[PDB]
């Protein structure tokens, strides 16, 4: 292996506290620039909550609670009263009324403000079956999932994209399907692909690899059974398929992105990459993507060959840099499978941390890479916002969104300073198909939606106050190893797989 190819096999399950404590002070925001990153994150998180003035109305709620000494269910009930009494058209005519002599319809919207289905359940299910069950799940996946699908089509998805590309947004557009089980599968996934970069390059229409859409890959999609295909088949294979589909999106100069899956395949991605980026119908051209994952403990070594690659390939990648979509599915696995350690971090904070460290790495060498910032998080929007330095250029990276999680915080910095805007582009990630394809995406995003862990979660919590949920990460490790006695321990629920 090249050297930094074996640093990248050696940080593998590197562990937890050696791999924290080494990315601490990559990690650490200048006193200065953390205040100015803390700020901006309050007030982005400030105008999530309260839009449409959910705190300021929950105040007034709370406060007519105490003033009476009146219960949850005591307000509500008085609010619908309330409501019926507004509705007497003359005021001399309520006014008597309440005077001389003293309905909940909307009871349940007013409850906003502040057991026999399990019998239901039972008996549908033991007349019904397991058809009732598969029915009910394909149902509730279909329901779950539309918010977060942008068409069933690459055209109708393109269809809609001059709305917000009109307000400074970018697309890159994903063909939902994945973990082709067999050959007829990964054909299908294949023409699907290039049918979309023919649609998405002609909508481009020259607009190019950074104001234009782009598209983005699954390499599981395009091999059968890759879980466990070996290197020879994957070379053989898979390889000419990504060559063929990469060679079109350079014909229609947009980007196409490589998406990062499983960590065990962490490795073979990148034997496709150092290849892809030796073809010479694609030299002098940019437009060649790739995601890495700021929870492995192996991002920032793979960071250190990637600025190398981009060196020896002469040209600038796409890096676009997230946390990780598969962390539930990733403990299991390294559970199961008994080895020295996780792949991955087991606090959340940790991958924060590497995050933030992954993405000073990144922004330090712009000549050779466009970093693409994937995230939902205020505080490490501001955090990427204020380490980027002044001079903003378009060019110099751009932030990244999941359609149908995005919006309320990119809609405060997508646009105009004049408009109250940061005026930094996002391009939002915009999963196409039909709901045969939408099982896999839904599931991770009900994860990443659901964990109390999570920012979007975190923020929908009104009695997390708001400096708890944009708290500097490097802080929160320094007062856990106060706290514990060591830096970057694992997760207390979550030992060693041999423990
Ligand atoms: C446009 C876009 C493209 C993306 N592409 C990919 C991709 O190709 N591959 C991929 O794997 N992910 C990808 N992601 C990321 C993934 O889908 C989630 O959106 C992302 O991790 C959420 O990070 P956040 O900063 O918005 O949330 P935050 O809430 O700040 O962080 C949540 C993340 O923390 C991590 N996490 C949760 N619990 C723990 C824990 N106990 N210990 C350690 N870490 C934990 C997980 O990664 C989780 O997603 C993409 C995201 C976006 C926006």
């Amino acid at each position: 292996q090249s050297v930094s190819r074996a640093a990248i096999t050696a940080a593998y399950r590197r562990p937890e506290t050696e791999a924290v404590s080494m990315l601490l002070e990559q990690a650490r925001l200048p006193q200065p620039v953390a205040e100015q990153a803390h700020k901006l994150a309050y007030q982005l998180a400030d105008k999530l909550r309260n839009q449409k003035n959910a705190s300021g109305r929950a105040g007034m709620v709370q406060g007519l609670l105490q003033e009476f000494s009146l219960s949850s269910q005591e307000g509500v009930a008085l609010m619908c009263l309330a409501e019926a009494l507004l509705r007497i058209p003359d005021k001399a005519t309520r006014d008597a009324l309440i005077r001389d002599k003293i309905l909940f319809v909307n009871a349940a919207t007013w409850g906003l403000l502040f057991a026999s289905l399990s019998r239901s359940l039972n008996r549908i299910i033991g007349k019904s079956g397991e058809p009732l069950i598969r029915k009910g799940v394909d149902m509730a996946m279909r329901l779950m999932g539309e918010q977060f699908v942008t068409g069933e089509t690459i055209a109708e998805a393109l269809a809609n994209a001059r709305k917000l590309e009109e307000k400074g947004f970018r697309y890159s557009y994903d063909m939902l399907g994945e973990a082709a089980l067999t050959a007829a599968d990964a054909q299908a996934y294949m023409v699907s692909y290039q049918q979309a970069i023919h649609a998405i390059g002609k909508a481009s229409n020259g607009r190019g690899i950074y104001e234009g859409p782009g598209i983005s890959i699954k390499l599981s999609a395009l091999h059968p059974r890759y879980s466990r295909a070996q290197y020879d088949r994957v070379m053989e294979e898979l390889y000419p398929r990504l060559k063929s589909l990469t060679l079109l999106a350079r014909q229609y100069d947009i980007g196409i992105n490589i998406d990062a899956e499983e960590s065990d395949r962490l490795e073979i991605s990148l034997d496709l990459l150092e290849k892809l980026c030796f073809e010479p119908e694609l030299a002098g051209w940019n437009g060649i993507g790739f995601v890495i994952q700021a929870y492995q403990k192996r991002c920032p070594l793979v960071i250190d060959y990637l600025i190398d690659l981009a060196t020896r390939s002469r040209r600038r990648l796409m890096i676009r840099l997230v946390k990780g979509a598969y962390w539930d599915s990733e403990i299991k696995r390294a559970q199961m499978d008994g080895l020295e350690g996780y792949p991955v971090y087991t606090r959340k904070v940790y991958t924060d941390v590497s995050y933030l460290a992954c993405a000073k790495k990144l922004l330090a060498v712009p000549n050779l890479i466009y970093p693409q910032f994937a995230t939902h998080n205020a505080h490490t929007l501001a955090a990427i916002y204020q380490l980027a330095g002044q001079n903003y250029y378009p060019g110099q990276y751009e932030f990244q969104c999941l359609h149908g999680m995005g919006e309320p915080l990119y809609e405060q910095v997508t646009g105009k300073v004049a408009d109250g805007k940061l005026n930094r582009p996002c391009r939002i990630y915009a999963p196409v198909g039909t709901h045969e394809t939408l099982l896999a995406y839904l599931v991770r995003r009900l994860l990443e939606n659901g964990a109390n862990t999570s920012f979007v979660n975190r923020i929908a919590d009104t009695s997390l106050p708001l400096d708890e949920l944009v708290a500097d990460p490097v802080t929160a490790v320094e007062k856990l190893a106060q706290q514990e006695g060591q830096t970057g321990l694992p997760h207390p629920k979550i030992p060693l797989p041999r423990d």
